[PDB]
């Protein structure tokens, strides 16, 4: 009986990237502006951020009235059919709207049309601690909070592959996963838009699975609840010590549980999410014994 602490949603005019400030050297101006028409459909207003993958983009969708909708990079024969309808047919509170799939000849690879989520990333809501890391009660509420979404995309055969809390964000009392572009199915072909440092080390050889979604689940808690070493802009892999961690030490089925859901071997991890919701469960109620 997990209850997320209540998030307001920032006011329509602090939405935008104010396009005045100067940017940190390296980056390149947003190739649409305000006043742009993409598709003879979505008004461009501006930019809410800029990724891995370039900027992403806010804009009016003249087919709904009154909608807002986000334009994000989709990454690189009839199967992209059939997968762009896929997406389109998910169904879940937890998981953001895929609306349409659109070109424009300003911006290569063309983008993908989704509902735009208001809240803050469970990144940013790192970035707003001292120590930039959450509560462990708290960011164990937050995992059993995005398990739903997951065990749907699992329930269709298909996997997640790139949470992470950049693209989980709390809006009111709820989260949704935002990754849209990320899905693939079970087992899927070619290059999986993993993060390293997140993703299991068996995806690039035999692709990515319920189990390897299950990994990057232990390496986002992780990276929710304490600081990781760094290697060459990479999260090192496997679970901090307890030996070396204070918190890993005082909780140390947390531990335990990190470390099974990052094993390497996958038929060492969890099975699937019910299984590891179990786990989580009893190691939150072990922490919040031993802690109060
Ligand atoms: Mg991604």
């Amino acid at each position: 009986m997990v209850e997320l602490p209540f998030i307001t949603p920032k006011p329509e005019d602090e939405l935008l990237i104010d396009p005045e400030k100067k940017r940190k050297p390296g980056v390149a101006a947003p190739q649409l502006v305000a006043g742009d028409i993409v598709a003879e459909q979505y008004e461009v207003l501006g930019v809410i951020a800029h990724g891995g993958m370039g900027w992403i983009y806010l804009a009016n969708d003249r087919n709904v009235s009154g909608r807002i909708v986000v334009l994000k990079g989709m990454m690189a024969q009839g199967t992209a059919e059939a997968e762009r309808e896929f997406l389109a047919d998910i169904t879940h509170p937890g998981i953001v709207k895929a609306y349409n799939f659109i070109d424009d000849p300003r911006v290569p690879g063309g983008f993908i049309v989704m509902e735009y989520v208001n809240g803050p990333s469970l990144k940013d809501r790192c970035k707003a601690q001292p120590d930039g890391v959450l509560r462990v009660d708290l960011a164990i509420g937050y995992i059993l909070e995005l398990l739903p979404a997951m065990d749907y995309l699992h329930q269709r055969g298909v996997v997640y592959n790139d949470l992470k809390p950049e693209n989980v964000i709390a809006t009111e009392d709820q989260v949704k996963l935002i990754d849209l572009g990320a899905v693939t199915g079970i087992g899927a072909f070619g290059y999986i838009y993993g993060t390293k440092g997140f993703q299991a080390p068996e995806v690039a050889t035999h692709g990515p699975s319920i189990s390897s979604d299950i990994f990057t689940i232990g390496r986002t808690l992780a990276a929710l609840t304490m600081p990781l070493p760094v290697e060459d802009g990479v999260l090192a892999p496997g679970i901090p010590s307890p030996k070396n961690s204070p918190l890993l030490r005082r909780h140390l089925s947390f531990y335990r549980l990190l470390q099974r859901a990052t094993a390497d071997d996958p038929q060492h991890r969890f099975r699937n999410v019910s299984e590891l919701r179990t786990q989580l469960y009893g190691v939150l109620r072990e922490i919040l014994a031993v802690r109060d």
